[PDB]
């Protein structure tokens, strides 16, 4: 049907079709009387799976015979979503396995959507692990991303009555086609246990062992026969564990609850021995099977030149003192020697600078789990507290700051502190976010190594976020620069050209219009809900937070809202505010943030006065397979984070690739995209990093804002007088006392900036013409958020390998 | 190679060898440089499996088409083995198999056994329901086998210092190759909760549910392209159980540990509400799954045409109050309709007359767990009582006898007598085991409905316990007499023409020969023991039990040393002495025998006077797998149960079909075994029924023995002072004391019998030739113990419907 989607050849389409048969017979034992669609899916995703098999096994031995230096990605969260469309991207099979559906009596489409998210991430940072894949597929890079498989991931979202409820995500339940469990390569996990000292060196003795058993998942990269290896490992318990009889198999349990659940928790840290033992044992597996595959290839020194860790923020942090541990312990080196081979392999991504959401845990905690651990930092913050001194002689303050272990009632160890100490190399995740670094929290520590501390502007994916959600954008963009940019996000730049060009505006408004259409039909069908698809679709979605000003965009709806009841027969321009995320289950304000949109919908959408101008909908189970079909969608994407507090943002990179403009503040990667498109293309509004500073050196209040903003004051007394809660009129007292009296994030000082500007907003959307130009010019800037940008500069400044475009034999 | 195994030709091996390679590539996702022989162990088996589907399929949409009636065999076991020789077997597959990977450079026996045993029964009960799949399938019976799919199947013994260890037997840990998910068709199971009484019925509320998830296994008949199905149901929480967040996922094991485990018990009853979970569970997923294959052909007058339900023992006797409660609360039939279709569908098979066997549960767990299966018991209780008073009026002791309801400190239900009451047949499983039924604890039943009372003696499948087990001599029967023995037994009498034929004999004793050698080999190395392969091989393998007088044998072999240790140069036939078993891990004087049997081993082989001429060995781990390798090897059969204890024994009957002579008592299915193969060519010894009887009413006093028989003496002075337990003097006091003062089995008094018959089997033993020929008459004779036999009996006499030797088309 369409050009990048691929060919559709007679011997392939046949082909296809006999394998499919194939596996519905074969491999589902069923018949087409009794196939139901999910054995239809089943039998696609078996099909398209064979194809991946000899490309999959043809890498690893390459990888053997080369022996190219390794790159290990840790990671706590892969938010990889559906993989059945990802896999024919990638292979060049749309389009065929498009036609032999078609010709089998099947609609692909329909099929697709049985598939579940492989949900085993939070947001950001999950999602940001599973589109680094990706580019190091794409680049040709001898990757591996090591995690652990979660039996429940990140839970589905109900709203009954309004309010989040939460139900486990089963996704394991119907089986996983994509991975291959290899039990053969299971590995031992020590815990509790104690420290022998003999005369030769530190023994650990008297632990409880868990196993780690593997299962590998594929990762294709875009066109050239590369396929990569995602190895993710599951707890089991040795068959000797607890060994009256029945109850002692039964606790079992206690040992593979450690890879039963994904902590739900977006950007903040909760100190629960159960993800201490997680933390540990995707480390401790991961390192063994990195040591293994080096000795097959005594001289630790030639490590560094063929291993690259990479840990993703401080989750895996534990891979230093490990390392130590087994380079020391049990390979004998010097302690000297394990630490330059330590720091030269291992380099830490921060990702976030919120003080809420640093790991510190426990000392108790650890000296019980993990006791020659404790004692090997302890060591390590000697002799780095040893440098520090000799450095800056008589600053006994640094000392303190620099430490790694925290003093208090309860003494904590910092790890973003061993993180440093440990790496060759620190980054953050956008320019404002990496200055921030050096310039405040870790500080001291700049000023200790400067040489260690960069930057790497997170991106996105142009496979997932353009080829595969995008289909129509793709294709018009294609038959004018061709299909270079899928995996040369730059060249998007060449569109710039057409920007004057009164067909390509046609086209790219079409698509738009199109998405549209899709994404309102999609509402009615699976949640009964009609909206406007002339309206201009506002949407925020990402998790709920109080940084992230979901909060703030309500003040501007009900604004909204009071202004037409105020003149109900004046214009304005018809809106769809969309907001959707999940809150953390122990989170009381998000859980509350979620009921006053939910309330407010209630109100607006049913007020007759209002019509159809205004509509506000709280978008169900926000995750990766949504953010597909809501971000093509989309017109206006809200980025409205208080300057200072989201270290980048990546969903604000998907929504400019769609042809959404951005009404942001200037912080994250948002500065970036504003200084790539021309910030006369954006719509920036707010205080600046610097703003918000000058107004907590003289202290914040809320009340100055209330007493000389009549808009706002009247907003504030609805809420606290219960007119969007008639039945419980104090429902909402705990949100009102927040801004009024603790607001860390400011809310109300942005609110008149923001209005004024989503006025301008409409008035931009009045005009469609340059609307669309304006898009245009965000799409055409975008190149530099893809992935493979980002990846090839860690490659390059970090990792010190090579990318490569070039393609494997088929 | 042999006839028996079938045709190798050049189209099949060739078509094999690819699909080998081809689930080597794409199912394994190996290469032949990297694969183990456990991956070559996987390529064969989806090799094998590929031929089952179309047959599965088609023998499925048959029984659809056709609507014959459905037996539904309900058992909470399933004693399975090892799957890929039986189903190649089955198939006529073996000979190409064996080409096939011979050509690819592989050796098939040691693939064979690298495949874990089902193992998901604890002995005789669980094997009797797997041969009887296998001859239901032959028989072209519309058969489903339904039960629980343990995680852990019955522990793998170790035994260390002499000593059982158990160990989980994680036989999943690998795959299952063999067993189709069909989450598809999962279906509620409900606990707990309370009756409401409405004005339209009794209503179950405010449960706990938890889901059934079955998993389907293929059951091929015996090369008539009949394929049967296994469906084993697996516990899992619903998505909304117990929904802080993470203990609720955490506590989602509490409703899936109800699968978790095999109890581990043989012949004894444990109340304990984990075992009742289970039996409801099976019984309640079972019979809706019934029910809707009923239902998909209003009048339930037809289902016991359509239905037969066949209970395996009482522990799927919740069938008969569920069955009421479906039709009685759900389909709104009146409680006499329901009574006559529950009666008419149900049958009963008790193996057990063992006090200590018999399920009686506390009225207070079913009043907790299944509070409406309670109410539903009493009215039935009521009403079978009026039936009783009726016919016998005035017999107060005989209600209270015949009560379903136990009086007591703790109220009880008798599950046997619900089983009565509620099924139209019932039946023991040996000729003097339903006699003693009738006489002894079933008579008051007997003298009410004497119609109901039947006799089924069990049998085995000589395709897994002869054709699989000992192909060289079933190649040797069949070049005298063709094949059609192995799916009509009873041909085997036509070799008594071949008892005075020189070949036949030579031949018989040469097979054996094999058999002893190869088994010896097997010893040496998984092993290191050394056994003289000349010797006389006198085997006891079975659950290790005080009623089966495995210390009867442990007597007999001390005797033996004694007596080399008086005449030392005096000629004794050799013998080695195998004993194997698994105790039930709670069970202490099991596991004293144990001990007590290595700790003869430990004197009597490193005795340097007694030599090669006596030698004892423990078989560790006995189970299906082994049994498969040990009875061809074996001369000797021991089947020494006290008279009127062991039900029926099947292991007995595997013995006879492969060689081996019997010495037991006139117990269970021995008696019957004498009768066909005639006294004279049994070694018959000890006690009748009726000798016991005679001394239990005397008094049995063990001490008089011992007074009386020197021999005797001496071995319990020789226990009491510590000859077999020098470190530990006392060790085998609770053993001697158990002898002397509380033998409930009486040990003693066929101890003089038992040494003389042994006696006899060594004078025979010196005389191969005559040796041979009495075998040659216990294999000729062994026809009626074909579970075909006892199948095509339960189908005419208790089902309703006709056995058929007609084959599907291929
Ligand atoms: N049998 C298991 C099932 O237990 C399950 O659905 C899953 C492993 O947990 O994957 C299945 C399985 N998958 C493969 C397989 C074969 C080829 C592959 C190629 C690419 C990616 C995954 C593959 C998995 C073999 N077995
Ligand atoms: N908020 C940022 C985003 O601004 C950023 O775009 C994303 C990818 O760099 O990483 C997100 C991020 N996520 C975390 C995070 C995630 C899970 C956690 C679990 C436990 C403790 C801390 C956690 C922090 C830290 N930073
Ligand atoms: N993928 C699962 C795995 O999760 C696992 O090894 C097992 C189900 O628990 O069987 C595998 C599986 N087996 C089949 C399959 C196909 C054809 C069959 C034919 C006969 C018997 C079993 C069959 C199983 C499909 N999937
Ligand atoms: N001992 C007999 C054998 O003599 C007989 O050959 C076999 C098959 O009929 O059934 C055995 C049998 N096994 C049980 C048994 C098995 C498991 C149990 C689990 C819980 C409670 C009672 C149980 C009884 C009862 N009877
Ligand atoms: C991209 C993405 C995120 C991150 O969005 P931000 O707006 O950067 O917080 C979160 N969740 C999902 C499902 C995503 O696809
Ligand atoms: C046949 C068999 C049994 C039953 O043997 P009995 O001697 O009748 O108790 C027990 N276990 C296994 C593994 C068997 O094959």
């Amino acid at each position: 049907q369409i050009s990048v989607r691929g060919l559709a050849g007679v011997e392939n389409v046949t082909e296809l079709k006999k394998n499919f048969n194939r596996h519905l017979h074969f491999t589902l034992v069923k018949d087409r009387n009794v196939a139901t669609p999910r054995d239809y899916y089943f039998a696609l995703a078996h099909t398209v799976r064979d194809h991946l098999v000899g490309r999959w096994i043809r890498t690893q031995q390459h990888y053997y015979e080369k022996d190219p230096k390794r790159i290990y990605y840790l990671s706590l969260e892969f938010y990889m979503g559906r993989t059945l469309q990802n896999t024919m991207v990638n292979l060049a099979l749309e389009n065929a396995c498009d036609e032999a559906t078609y010709q089998l009596g099947l609609d692909m489409e329909e099929l697709e959507e049985i598939e579940e998210d492989a949900g085993l991430g939070n947001g950001g940072l999950g999602r940001l692990a599973a589109c680094f894949l990706d580019s190091m597929a794409t680049l040709g890079l001898a990757a591996y991303g090591y995690g652990i498989r979660y039996e429940f991931g990140i839970f589905n979202q109900k709203i009954c009555g309004g309010w989040q409820m939460e139900e486990a995500d089963d996704w394991l339940r119907y089986g996983n086609p994509w991975e291959k469990a290899r039990p053969e390569f299971t590995l031992p996990v020590h815990f509790y246990g104690r420290v022998e000292h003999t005369s030769q060196g530190a023994k650990w003795v008297d632990t409880q062992v868990v196993l780690a058993m593997p299962y590998d998942t594929p990762v294709p990269g875009y066109r050239n026969n590369v396929v990569n290896t995602m190895r993710l490992w599951s707890a089991k318990a040795p068959n000797d564990f607890n060994l009256g009889y029945i109850q002692a198999v039964l606790d079992r349990n206690l040992a593979e609850n450690i890879s039963r659940v994904l902590y739900p928790n977006d950007n903040f840290f909760e100190g629960k021995e159960l993800r201490l033992k997680q933390e540990y044992f995707v480390v401790a597996a991961t390192l063994q099977d990195i040591i293994r595959r080096f000795k097959s290839s005594t001289n630790f020194d030639a490590f560094p030149d063929k291993v690259a860790i990479q840990l993703n923020d401080t989750h895996p942090s534990l891979a230093i003192p490990e390392l130590m541990r087994v380079l020391v312990d049990l390979e004998r080196l010097d302690w000297d020697k394990a630490w330059e081979v330590t720091v030269k392999t291992c380099a830490y991504t921060n990702h976030t600078v919120l003080p809420e959401a640093l790991e510190r845990w426990p000392v108790h905690l650890l000296e019980t789990l993990l006791p020659r651990h404790l004692q090997i930092i302890y060591e390590i913050n000697q002799r780095f507290l040893n440098r520090v001194a000799a450095a800056f002689p008589g600053d006994v303050d640094r000392l303190r700051r620099m430490s790694l272990v925290e003093e208090g009632a309860v003494k904590r160890i910092n790890m973003a502190h061993l993180c440093i100490a440990g790496s060759h190399a620190v980054n953050g995740v956008a320019r404002i976010h990496s200055e921030i670094l050096k310039k405040t929290i870790f500080k001291d520590f700049y000023e200790l190594e400067p040489h260690k501390f960069q930057n790497k502007t997170n991106g996105i994916t142009p496979r997932r976020w353009l080829v595969l959600c995008n289909p129509g954008l793709a294709e018009i963009i294609a038959e004018r620069i061709g299909e270079e940019y899928i995996s040369d996000l730059d060249q998007l730049r060449k569109l710039l050209s057409y920007v004057d060009d009164e067909a390509f505006i046609r086209d790219v408004a079409k698509v738009k219009q199109e998405n549209k259409l899709k994404f309102a039909a999609y509402l009615e069908r699976e949640y009964k809900v009609h909206i406007n698809p002339n309206s201009l679709f506002d949407v925020q979605v990402k998790r709920i937070h109080e940084y992230k000003r979901q909060l703030l965009n309500c003040l501007h709806v009900i604004t909204l809202y009071n202004r037409i009841k105020k003149e109900p027969n004046k214009f304005v321009v018809p809106r769809t505010v969309m907001i959707g995320g999940k809150a953390a289950p122990g989170y009381h304000m998000a859980k509350m943030i979620i009921k006053l949109i939910t309330a407010i919908g209630d109100v607006v959408n049913h007020d007759p006065v209002v019509g159809d101008r205004l509509r506000v909908i709280f978008l169900e189970n926000y995750r990766v397979s949504l953010a597909e079909k809501v971000i093509p969608a989309a017109d206006l994407s809200e980025q409205i984070s208080t300057a200072g507090t989201e270290a980048s943002g990546t969903g604000n990179m998907k929504f400019m690739l769609n042809g959404a403009l951005t009404i942001g503040t200037m912080d994250g990667a948002n500065v970036e995209m504003a200084e790539e498109a021309g910030e006369e293309n954006f719509f920036i509004f707010g205080m600046r990093v610097e703003d918000v500073d000058r107004l907590d050196q003289r202290g914040y209040n809320a009340q100055e804002y209330y007493d000389r903003i009549p808009e706002l004051r009247q907003i504030i007394e609805q809420l606290s007088s219960g007119f969007f809660s008639p039945k419980q009129p104090d429902l909402f007292k705990d949100i009102v006392n927040m801004l009024m009296h603790h607001d860390r994030f400011k809310v109300f000082a942005d609110y008149e900036e923001y209005v004024k500007c989503q006025e301008r907003v409409s008035a931009l959307y009045k005009n469609p013409r340059e609307w669309t130009r304006m898009v245009i010019r965000n799409i055409a800037t975008s190149g530099k958020f893809s992935s493979d940008r980002t990846i090839a500069q860690y490659a390059r400044e970090i990792w010190g390998v090579e990318p490569s475009r070039q393609r494997l034999p088929a």
